[PDB]
């Protein structure tokens, strides 16, 4: 039976080879990508039985997609391509930092998922139902299918998952404080990152005070990352690895701290393993390449 | 001064570097497209004074159009980025043949093309105004563009060309057949091919009754082409090479039909020029990387 | 439920990236191959339920060979990763043409394959059960679970389908001689060459009558096929297409003749379709890298 | 005249283009090793007149092993290709640091050598004879070889020079401990690791205890190393240096420090030039790839 | 109106894929070089107006020199290619830092550059004339070509920028002496390394007195650098960047100093613009690759 | 001892991986090259024992050059890297198949040879002198060498063997005329081309009677090629085979007739391996790469 079930739009990324102005690239390298399926292969691959709820279009990228989530051995029982098209984005990373990323994704088969986007009793028996703020932000319908998701998830006894992913492209801070404001309610486990308590509340301070989840796990760059459960506040270990496709990084680490719960384990060794995926993501190319396999946590072991 | 005008929205293309299916490929080459903008590169590349009209976006893609079409030596008087996105397109080439193509270009700031883009006095002079059956067809604005433009041209006594491309994915044979209908008075020169000579008006006969525009040249596959002019039916020359990348070799073929034209050439060597350009585009990987460059028929001269 | 079962030893390939020595190449390309393997993806592109029995070792390839057969709908109920390693082969083809292979699978954990390997059950419903003559010559163990397994699909009134594939590497045109002479009754569909039949009977034509089984499929390089049914002889489209990785084209071609016969269609049409099959997979790198889906058969339909 | 002599057998090296699961790339690359290999290869590079002693199989990657070695210029008066295979090995390196490496070279042409594998006059006049851990460990004649060897060396009066390299995948510490319990009394020289002297005799102390030969030395990461000659215990130059490829820069630093004695260098001078060949290689992807050439030290210096 | 004129003789640069010696590279990257080549496309990527004097030859290289300068948008008036051919190097970066360059531009068409190669009237209006220590060096022609240069700019009233660029290859440290004693009274703008100064007046003070110009930019590897103005001595910002290509750094800070002049930014924000080109570029391969556009600056600011 | 002895110019190419301008190339692959250096690396794989007499420079590509010529066999004793540096060419082989080729050579360590250049004892023994018609065009002091080289040889009996190979960028036909008719009288071996014939005699009839050595073999491009001994005319096999890179072919097969002459076989035999070397370097990338190994021979023997 599954323990746990993610739900989103897969894209498909762009990426040129090196560092360097994407317009005087001519060749880039084709990735699987989407906050979810992010989250969803990396659950997959160490061992962790996951579903992945979501449509892709009737393309060739659209195969590309699933052929990937079901090499890895995803749950795609409510995975399908449909007619549409399947959404693409293109990455380029600056020589001294500064990257940009540039969509083609608006109106595709997977930016569909309202209300109903599944059957319910899927999620029946399942731990957790990861969600990312990226979904809602896509369309009206997409919003809905959110919150009715998550219902579903409470009304079955499930855990909701929600990574706040604020997506500036998507929407703005005001739509996401709104979106959030009703949402919180039936959030169990929230990831945040700095930036964005500070983005959509001021200061990494009153975002913990508003969005006050049963746990709360708040990201902080290198600066390891805290975990507020049971009012007591747990920091993780930091990392003094340099970055070299921190596109991802976030959805690995969301994945290891789930994989960590789902194992039942104390939440200092949820943050360990949580960065240890997001480390590990962060230092490969591509959008979840790089995710470490089962057998590879137990070795290190 | 400028010899021709040639006007519409750039794509750009992500092509495999080898044969087989999208779905398994995991790099891309990256190419500047564009049935105009290809038509442009060629007469360019020829020393044929050319000038582009159109629009791409503020983007990494737009800024690789803007520095091919400079690089070639393109007249971009009246191109240039504007808010929106450029447009792209991916395309596929089956073992056997059969081969597929993907488009995001729906909104894109290439196809908002809608009458008065451009200074008028700008065809002044100039001997021919090159258009593709591909641009009327994105949007009713284009449609009108379209029109507009050579009425413009014509009102300056500037040789009409254009070249049918019925897409299918753009409008029915019905709403290409109605626009060519209505179009058809203002231009001099059509470039044609039978399949759409069939696909329009049943047989490559119907069409060039209906279709009788001053000079047709009707592309034939490998069997050469007609070049229809003064009741006369000049045949031309018929190649024995293999395609390696098709695609853009139609934009040459007329591209070296238009050189030969704009130098006043016998229907012969217009053909014999046309077939060149063709030829060595459909030897070549790209939609227009292949064409000749002046120099080259210096030589082989 | 599946209509066909196919069983050997997978093996990963490696392959320069054109012609030329391999002892001057700096990079070799990876590809999932087997005979068997080869067959079983094919029809699980096409879209016919298929199961791989076989085992790989418990190492990087062998979980490479797993992801893909996985990736392609293949049926791994009795598939697994074993103690042990994975075979590899690396091949070469020479720029006139000559080619050379060499093997790295001698006590592979793939090769073990020994009677009652699988639940004997899994048969049951099944259309066909594949084969190859590649399989019997590894070891004495796989000469029996070959047998074994027709017997005990035979048992199950499931088709058995043989391909001879006679590697002079593994056994003598004698003892391949002897095993044929033995496994011929329990086989209804054996696909055989020229060389083959001439390599293993002197001509062929006595190998045709010593080797009677209800339907035979004689592959003739590009001379077509002849199939034999019913005192019937039917000759296959013979196609004028140069090979570019002519290795796992035989493979592709008795799948192509399978997936027709499971259809239940006319000999003329499998034929049609094994020809069709084995000319994408010879005009296409790796081993079986070039297979049509059925949504191509459905176009090109 | 010969100044070292060095034996073994020669791997060829399949390493994926960056860091990631093995069974994930599509693409490996391809390198000459084997440890007595990447040495003979350093010392050649260097100005050091060096001879090989070995066997690859009459196939193409042998070929491709031999070609090397004489590029390179080293002596293979007795080195040749013999019927049989070369053998080859895979590595990975994971994003994070933890590598694996698979073996494919049991029962390969090199693997052979038994006493007498060569004419022992061959060594008169050479100042070293340097010998890998590995030889000894492959089988039971090779075992046989090198007591035969250095034997056959002192005999000569040429000095034994020997690198542990305790592969755990060869033999067990009890075993190694055996042959290097009955090899020592004719080392000269011992190149330890510190994890190998606290894997073989429970800490680096015991361990430089009972292996107490003329000259040791006791490489300790990237804390620089230990070389003990006199009783006296020289330390060398730590680096700060990244590794790129950490494979075989221990046969580089053993190559270095030959080179120094063989040049009558002072211990520090030793010291300083084995981490200096080490780090180059450490440098560089492949086995010896980044081996510096004999012009290379002089401009340095 | 242009801003900025730079001359002297474009180079086609061969460099590898990655470190190590030339002499095992297989494939080589082709990039558009040339100290002053480098500085126009780096002012010209920033929104400086730019020409460039100079040739090339009639050859492929030569094309491949003027489509870039002109795909960048700087003033090609007086850049042609002529009979003759473009001049190539190549560069090699090992391991462990030491680098070395071949080159093949003895008597190139760009090599040529007498006094009068362009029209001075050209450079009537502009704020600077840019030359680098490499032209002078090349031939007694060009010797002349910049004295005459520079002469002509002072004549009209145009603030002469040179780049020192001591090249060994090119002359010695005393006919360097010579050329600068001669042409120091008419430079206004001096770029000076550290090495530099010391390599042709002992040390970096003598140094300081001798080449006494109104502004002179003294680079200090990653010790930032000094820029002196009326007396006074500002200090550069230093990096903690490790080079990836350090080719063409010089040239870009060069380039990004001239652009904060051109824009009359105080001396301090003209060091911070000027190493945050050559940072760029030295985290680049190639020789201006990497170059910031204008756009670039306006977002980090 | 040595069969042949061959002498001349080495060269390293520099060719793009596929058909188009060289100016638009970012990726050029590297190899060995050179009329003399082709022939020599031939015999050497056939198992002819070859020498070669030349020099390159004292750089990364002359080191490359030596390198090659060591892995592949060929005796050096007279071949060694000089001051100077090694000479270098770009080549371009555009879609409809017109070619371009770029010197960077003039002024080479190679192009020294001047009479004298080795011992002369060294051709004793020896069956053949191999020249190319390039050598003595390079300079006076190579087509001194040239002259002298020959006599040494006739003066040890001897044989000469010469490739005409015109070079219309060293010297006109009326030089070549010039060298030829003076150089005859010592030519034992004529290897010729119709073009040649007929660009420096009118035509292929009339360059048969003035160039009348004891053996000459006229080139016909596919139609085979005629082999004139004892007032006989043998004609060869002509082949149907697409050039990949045609570049190195004539020297693959003089080397394949002087193999065949060197072992004596009939001159039927001479063409038959003097077409199969022309075809596998035809069929391959390289000047002489694709050149076969004996043991090809021997397996297609």
């Amino acid at each position: 039976m599954l323990e746990v079930v993610t739900a989103g739009e897969p894209l498909v990324a762009l990426v040129p080879q090196e560092p360097g102005h994407l317009r005087g690239k001519r060749l880039l390298e084709v990735y699987v990508g989407g906050a979810e399926v992010n989250v969803a292969v990396a659950l997959a691959r160490l061992g962790v039985k996951v579903g992945f709820v979501g449509r892709v279009g009737e393309d060739e990228l659209g195969a590309m997609v699933e052929e990937r989530l079901r090499a890895e051995g995803v749950d795609l029982t409510h995975f399908r391509r449909a007619p549409g098209f399947t959404g693409l984005y293109l990455r380029e990373y600056l020589p001294l930092g500064q990257g940009r990323v540039f969509y083609y994704r608006k109106g595709s088969a997977g930016s569909a998922l309202a209300p109903g986007a599944f059957d319910p009793d899927y999620l029946e028996g399942v731990r957790f139902l990861h969600l990312s703020g990226i979904t809602p932000a896509l369309s009206p319908e997409a919003r809905a299918f959110s919150l009715w998701a998550m219902e579903e998830a409470k009304r079955r006894g499930v855990r909701v998952s929600l990574d706040v992913n604020y997506r500036q492209t998507l929407w703005s801070p005001e739509e996401a404080r709104g979106f959030l404001e009703r949402a919180l309610p039936g959030v169990d486990l929230l990831f945040l990152s700095e930036e964005e308590a500070e983005l959509l509340f001021g200061r990494v301070e009153e975002a913990l005070r508003a969005l006050s989840a049963p746990e709360v796990v708040l990201k902080r760059g290198a600066k390891g990352a805290w975990a507020f459960v049971d009012g007591r506040r747990v920091e993780g270990s930091a990392f003094a690895v340099e970055a070299v496709d921190p596109v991802g990084a976030g959805d690995a680490f969301a994945a290891g701290y789930l994989a960590g719960a789902v194992w039942g384990l104390p939440v200092e060794e949820r943050l360990r393993l949580a960065n240890l995926l997001g480390a590990s993501v962060a230092a490969s190319r591509g959008d979840h390449e790089g995710a470490p396999y089962r057998e590879d946590l137990e070795v290190l072991l």
